[PDB]
């Protein structure tokens, strides 16, 4: 049962083991961009234009690329900045948003890349947030970006040129950098985690403070980090943490220098055909996770009616039936998932004598037995829910036993009267049991 999500991107995050295909005029195979499993399609390129901005000083020239190369790129932009002014922080910027499945951080990636083995995931519940919330953060700083200008005819000179029939791209824009990609899992409640995180970004990246409080220290210190930095520093993989002195260094804002002039962050092409830009409509599903359910006795009650004088003692047993939702077997609280039908079976043992009857045991009374299962649907306001078995009451009855002799013979012993009711969960296809 999944969970099936479309999205649209123009634009792609270029992994750190990819930087070396993203380059002004770089010819991509056209069905290589969406996986990014880049394939160079060789080829003879005319000479482009594209234009440098600078955007954290407001700045802008045009260089020039003859033989269009990484190379060759790396040389105009150098070959500019080593007499120009540069930026040593670029500019700011990040984004939060609440995340469930690591499979959907594809869309902050802006293309069709495995996330969630991206991020050490990959039951279903392996590439799905553990915790009771889970947010990424998408911050980045952009040192400076290349434009093309749209081709006079043809990037191309020669069609001669196997792209196995295959309409080419090629990389039109590419904004330099660097950036992360943070994944955070809190058990804390999602409004104030995002509070929390927003506030603790715009102190440390953009403010460059470290004045937290000890609500947003107690959060660092309890939350689980799992970031991808796109960098210099920037690894193949994600990298799990749990530290405030880890979260202030990876958090930092990075350095830039005329030599160190920022990586590709992220990249946009164009086709070859017609110079259009090229968008990419995705479509991935997300296994719904599990839900867990919990049956539980609460605010029980055990009431002794006894009268010893007259030999008649009435034990009524009771308890408001609650069932919990969870989304692990670590019991997170859940809201429960719309259109389940959680079904609780009431077993009911029956029995009554006019007179006393002296059994050794309960499971010696000839029981009349009686089978029924509570229905309970639409409840998607809280993490658990109450079970009404009984008509004016919350309460359910567990346990309700009548014994004596009477007057004559006044023991607390005999058998007059026994109602006991057990319950359970019953199994569904859309909830797993959880019993204690």
């Amino acid at each position: 049962d999944t969970e099936t999500k479309e999205f649209e991107s123009s634009e792609s995050v270029v992994l750190n083991h990819l930087n070396r295909y993203v380059f002004p005029g770089s010819l991509l195979m056209g069905n290589s961009i969406q996986d990014l499993n880049y394939k160079p399609v060789f080829a003879s390129l005319n000479p482009i234009t594209v234009s440098l901005s600078i955007p954290a000083i407001n700045q802008n020239t045009a260089i020039t690329i003859t033989n269009p190369s990484l190379s060759a790129t790396r040389a105009a932009v150098y070959n500019y900045l080593k007499t120009a002014d540069f930026t040593q922080n670029g500019q700011l910027s990040y984004s939060i948003q609440q995340f469930s499945s690591y499979d959907e951080l594809k869309v902050a990636f802006g293309s069709n890349v495995n996330s969630r083995n991206l991020f050490g995931k990959n039951n279903v519940e392996e590439g799905m947030v553990a915790r009771q919330s889970g947010f990424y953060v998408k911050f980045y700083q952009t040192s400076f970006t290349l434009d093309m200008d749209v081709p006079n005819g043809s990037l191309v000179k020669d069609n001669n040129f196997d792209s196995e029939g295959i309409e080419p791209v090629y990389v039109s824009s590419i904004s330099y950098g660097r950036m992360g990609i943070l994944a955070i899992e809190t058990n804390e409640k999602a409004e104030d985690a995002k509070r929390i995180i927003n506030e603790t970004f715009n102190k440390l990246f953009y403010k460059k403070q470290t004045n937290f409080s000890q609500e947003e220290k107690s959060f660092i210190e309890g939350a689980d980090f799992n970031l991808y930095l796109v960098g210099g520093d920037g690894s193949t993989a994600s990298q799990s943490f749990k530290g405030y002195e880890a979260f202030v260094n990876h958090v930092s804002q990075g350095t830039f220098s005329k030599d160190q002039p920022g990586v590709p962050i992220f990249c946009s092409y164009s086709y070859l055909k017609d110079n259009s830009p090229v968008k990419t409509k995705f479509k991935f599903d997300i296994k719904r996770p599990p839900l867990y359910v919990k049956l539980v006795k609460e605010n029980m009650k055990d009431i002794n009616f006894n009268d010893p004088d007259g030999g008649i003692y009435d034990n009524k047993k009771e308890a408001i039936l609650k069932i919990y939702f969870y989304k692990n077997r670590s019991l997170v609280p859940t809201l429960p998932n719309p259109y389940i039908n959680f079904k609780i079976r009431e077993k009911k043992k029956k029995w009554q004598s006019i007179a006393p009857v002296y059994y050794s045991s309960l499971d010696q009374v000839p029981f009349n037995i009686s089978e029924r299962i509570l229905t309970k649907q639409n409840t998607l306001q809280n993490i658990f829910a109450t079970i009404q078995t009984q008509d004016n009451t919350e309460f359910s009855l567990i346990s309700r036993i009548i014994r004596g002799g009477g007057r004559q013979n006044p023991v607390p012993a005999g058998f007059r009267a026994i109602e006991i009711n057990d319950y359970e969960l019953v199994e569904d296809s859309n909830y797993i049991i959880i019993k204690d």
